[PDB]
């Protein structure tokens, strides 16, 4: 499988699309692997990782995402690839271990997903919440990473200082921990009075880490930035997912929250509108503060919704 990958060449057509933070890649579910590949020898170039251990690292990776509705290898690319678009579109800021990091932090970033959330798993007592009391999946998410880095042939870092290791495998953990939602509230609000009373400052490694946090959690919730028929469909399978994870607890006789019961589905709509308001809003405006690069994301997310108040609306 990851002889093939090494063959890759990404059509020429494409090498200006992929730039666009907008780009969708569900065309183009053979070429994925490809993808991830061509981004990270743009970014990192070609002599960052050796080869053959990236492509049977991005294999596993891919193996490693299961067939559920939306957290899915899809997915994983599609976060990849806005990460692409912000570090592409901001080239002084990071450093190149940054870079290598956060690409592999989103490929990595929703590792073997059983497409249950965290609150899920903690009343239930699944025995990833009794390991793991807070921001469940996503420590199970950087463990599966650690897991796959340490198979043979896969230490796509084994050239890099053991200090340079450390380095990258905690920039790693923090990015995926950030992806965690809940912990968004909180960073967002940091780093917005950082920014209003002008304290920020990216020489301040805890900074940093406020800044990328915000840049994960950016590209997770990307699909909100993409044309709207590409978007109106990626809403599709995250309910289908939602709604799977209610099921699941009405199979017990419980009535999940209406985000999770497919019995509710008229107010999809509405709950777009108050998502895009009460979280992507803010984030993509907050990120474009930080990153004026990054103001594609921000326009977009405001033209989707858009699009949901005229479907509230019924135009
Ligand atoms: C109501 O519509 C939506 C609600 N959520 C949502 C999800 C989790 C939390 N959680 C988990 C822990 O703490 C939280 O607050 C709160 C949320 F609002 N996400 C999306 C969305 C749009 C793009 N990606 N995602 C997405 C993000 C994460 C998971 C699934 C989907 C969405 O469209
Ligand atoms: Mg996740
Ligand atoms: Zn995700």
């Amino acid at each position: 499988e990851w002889q093939g990958l090494m063959q890759f060449t990404l059509p020429v057509r494409l090498c200006k699309e992929i730039e666009l933070f907008h780009f969708d890649i569900g065309p183009f579910e053979n070429m994925w692997p490809g993808i991830f590949v061509y981004m990270v020898h743009r970014s990192c170039g070609t002599s960052c990782f050796e080869l053959e251990k990236l492509c049977r690292f991005i294999m596993s990776v891919k193996k490693n995402y299961r067939r559920v509705p939306y957290h899915n290898w899809k997915h994983a690319v599609t976060v990849a690839h806005c990460m692409y678009a912000i570090l592409q579109n901001n080239h002084t800021l990071f450093t190149d271990l940054e870079r290598k990091g956060l690409l592999i932090a989103c490929l990595c970033h929703d590792l073997d997903h059983r497409g249950f959330s965290n609150s899920y798993l903690q009343k239930f007592d699944h025995p990833l919440a009794a390991l793991y009391s807070t921001s469940t999946m996503e420590q199970h998410h950087f463990s599966q990473t650690v897991s796959i880095l340490q198979l043979e042939g896969h230490n796509i870092f084994s050239t890099l200082s053991s200090s340079e290791y450390e380095q990258v495998l905690e920039i790693i953990r923090k990015a995926i921990i950030a992806t965690d939602l809940a912990l968004y509230f909180g960073n967002r609000k940091q780093l917005e009075e950082m920014y209003q009373t002008g304290s920020l400052n990216l020489n301040n490694q805890s900074h940093r880490d406020r800044v990328i946090g915000l840049m994960m959690t950016a590209c997770d919730l990307c699909s909100v930035t993409k044309l709207w028929p590409v978007t109106k469909l990626t809403a599709n399978d995250i309910y289908a997912e939602f709604w799977a994870e209610g099921d699941e607890m009405k199979k017990l006789g419980i009535q999940p929250i209406p985000m999770m019961d497919r019995d509710k589905k008229d107010e999809v709509p509405q709950g777009q509108l108050g998502f895009y308001n009460a979280v992507a809003i803010p984030c993509y405006t907050t990120l474009t503060q930080i990153l004026p690069p990054t103001e594609p994301l921000l326009k977009a997310c405001r033209d989707n919704l858009s699009q949901w108040e005229k479907v509230i609306r019924g135009e």
